[PDB]
């Protein structure tokens, strides 16, 4: 499967025996969903970036406050075998051929994460048509993501130790709500073909995870989030 | 730069708080070289693999006995700017345009590692012409390498604890010498354009590394190997 999606929190530091160097163990996100998708030929971009790049949007509903979110874009995917307990696989991906899924199209992803104006699930489709809200949980951008690197949305002044998130003033945590992930790339690449976007959520110590809901279609996301909170 | 190149040895095992799951942190190779290369459009394959798959060769000089060697293939690379001392950048790579270095061409690498018949650096060029010798340090194949996974050459019965490699019988270690790495891919991908092959060496506890030397041109490798031992 995919490599482990790591948060920014250093779970442990260990010196390499004999040397002086340490290697940091990162704490993985506790709640991770991998969205396998497929951008079809002829699919109009959702918007423009940098005056000359076609951007596509993925929507994420984060159902509760979090200490951090990480987003990773990998492409292409090839065929994937049996989806795992945290894998979403879009209809467009299922309809694509193995050859189609195995053709590469881009390698460096420019990612933006913007919070949208929905407080509850039934405002999702509407909010996705409005401007983003105008901290990382309002606006975050990483113009280069290559070799499986992540874009992370973090709290303002994260402590070194994960365990120190205990008793953190909750007003510092990132808000529940709808986040739009924009992804694009640099010529001569293009956003086309298969990809997997892994979204990981980190909750403070002692707080059980809840999974993000993810979809490229805001109406479908809205349907799912409303069902999830009946 | 590139992600850390990890050996198969587990350095630390840390409990994720509140679960029965463990995140294993791997020991990085102590001596790593990153070879940045570029395969030209219409470049004749160095060889054939699996009957008719176009294969390309990289030659590696491993100057002392080792516990493990790791090979990772990443492509494309994009522009890298200023190379570090762990980086080797070929003339074909240097001559390529940034656009050229940024077009992806394949994503799943079939890797073979074969030991050649050279005992000393001045035998490398001639050995590269002769047939491979006929353990992992004689022959190793991994037909699928994606999402930056590695192909590893290991001693017959590696212990779990790196520290248990202390006092290992040197006769079990992988031998100093010349190793040929063959890489190919599957349609619809093709081997073309930029790539970085990272080769990492792991030595038993208490042994300072030597760097591996790598090149696609065996005559150039020979020159560099001779110089490095004079």
């Amino acid at each position: 499967g995919l490599p482990s999606l790591k948060s920014s929190f250093v779970l442990s530091e260990d010196t390499i025996p004999g040397t002086n160097e340490t290697v940091k163990t990162l704490l993985p996100y506790g709640s991770v969903i991998n969205y396998y998708g497929y951008v079809k030929p002829g699919q109009a971009p959702d918007g423009l970036v940098d005056g000359n790049k076609k951007a596509y949007y993925l929507y994420v509903w984060i159902p509760a406050v979090i200490a951090e979110m990480g987003v990773r874009m990998i492409s292409p995917t090839g065929e994937i075998g049996e989806p795992g307990d945290g894998d979403l696989v879009s209809d467009a991906f299922k309809a694509a051929t193995p050859e189609e899924k195995s053709m590469p199209h881009w390698f460096d992803t420019w990612i933006r994460v913007e919070r949208m104006s929905a407080i509850m699930p039934d405002q999702i489709a509407k909010a996705a048509k409005a401007k983003p809200v105008q901290g990382d949980d309002t606006y975050k951008e990483e113009r280069h993501n290559k070799y499986n690197s992540l874009t992370r949305i973090k709290i303002p002044n994260p402590p070194k130790s994960f365990d120190d998130l205990k008793n953190i003033d909750t007003k510092k945590l990132l808000v529940r709500g709808l986040y739009r992930i924009s992804f694009t790339t640099y010529k001569p690449g293009e956003v086309k073909g298969s990809f997997v976007a892994s979204v990981g959520l980190l909750f403070p110590p002692g707080i059980p995870g809840v999974s993000p809901l993810i979809h490229s279609n805001p109406e479908e996301l809205q349907k799912q989030a409303i069902a999830a909170e009946e």
